[PDB]
């Protein structure tokens, strides 16, 4: 059984099943318990925010997802478990559209935001919390599945490399559709660091991360927009942590934008969600601005037990 913030995933097995059980069991429990807080943090909401159509509508989601959870009977056998299986998909994709309604109903309420503080903590607690979510549900959704280097979603024989290249064709095709060309990465250090993590973080923060270098290297070089300079990337494997350093030569981010890049914008999101993400997960994300030359970004994120 592996571990992160308050969270367990179950790595055991069993050949009559009796481990998707005890996962399913755990499952059915914590759900409503995590969704009854983010109930409780939009009742704490200053109530010109929480009385908003659009923010009272995802209230109303969250009011509906546990209903429907506290009303599913508890889990007896495999039946029952395959039964929970497609309310927690049903779940899953009536939220997909979350994050857009939160945004969407902040922006309405920004007449009313005296302090950033707390948009800034609602959508960290918010963000996080379905993190947690998806990441619980998807780990017993994929306990059925028989894929090879992982049990569930935590992936036996992950490569830092391997998952930072993937990333990088996304955002660079992104980048070549936005301005013709992208900048090349170049991935160096523990290039061959193989070990037990799970992908879901990595897989929202890095291509974020890659999309905010690539994009400021090429709005600091409008002159040749056909040859720009590469994007370094530094994998520092060791004990405690994963450190991944991304390193641009975009101009860096200016001294009277310092503060802004990593709060909510209304959507300028990448930064400040990637950020609660690695903090939820025991990690952090720092940012190291040479303005007139380029800027570093270190992701710290803790290893599995
Ligand atoms: C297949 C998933 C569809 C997606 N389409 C997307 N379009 C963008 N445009 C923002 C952007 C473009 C280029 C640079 Cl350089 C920076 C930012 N992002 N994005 C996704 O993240 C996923």
């Amino acid at each position: 059984v592996r571990l992160t913030p308050t969270m367990m995933l179950y790595a055991g097995r069993s050949q009559d099943g009796s481990h998707l059980l005890k996962s399913a069991r755990y499952l059915q429990q914590e759900l409503p318990v995590r969704i009854a807080h983010r109930i409780k943090g939009f009742r704490c909401l200053p109530f010109i925010i929480g009385c908003n159509p659009t923010i009272l509508h995802v209230h109303e989601l969250y009011i509906r997802a546990f209903q429907k959870l506290t009303d599913f009977p508890p889990i007896k056998d495999q039946a029952d478990e395959a039964q929970y299986c497609q309310l927690v998909r049903q779940l899953l994709d009536d939220h997909k559209d979350v994050v857009t309604l939160l945004a969407e109903g902040l922006r309405e309420s920004r007449k009313h935001i005296e302090d950033e503080k707390l948009v800034r903590y609602f959508l960290d607690k918010t963000l996080t919390s379905r993190l947690g979510i998806r990441m619980l549900a998807t780990h017993h959704l994929a306990l059925h599945e028989d894929k090879p280097d992982f049990v569930g979603i935590i992936c036996t024989r992950l490569s830092p490399k391997k998952i930072i290249e993937k990333w990088v064709d996304f955002a660079r095709r992104l980048c070549e559709h936005k301005y013709g060309n992208a900048p090349r990465v170049r991935i160096n250090g523990h290039v061959a660091a193989r070990f037990p993590f799970i992908p879901m973080p990595l897989d929202y923060i890095l291509p974020e991360l890659l999309k905010n270098a690539m994009r400021a290297t090429m709005e600091s070089h409008l002159d040749t927009p056909y040859n720009v300079p590469d994007v370094v990337i530094t994998i520092a494997n060791n004990d405690v942590d994963l450190i991944i350093r991304i390193s641009d030569r975009g101009g860096g981010i200016a001294h009277k934008d310092l503060d802004r890049v990593m709060d909510y914008h209304f959507f300028g999101f990448g930064l400040p969600t990637s950020r609660a993400y690695a903090e939820y997960l025991g990690g952090s994300l720092q940012l190291q601005s040479l303005q007139g030359i380029g800027t570093d970004v270190y992701l710290r994120l803790r290893h599995i037990d």
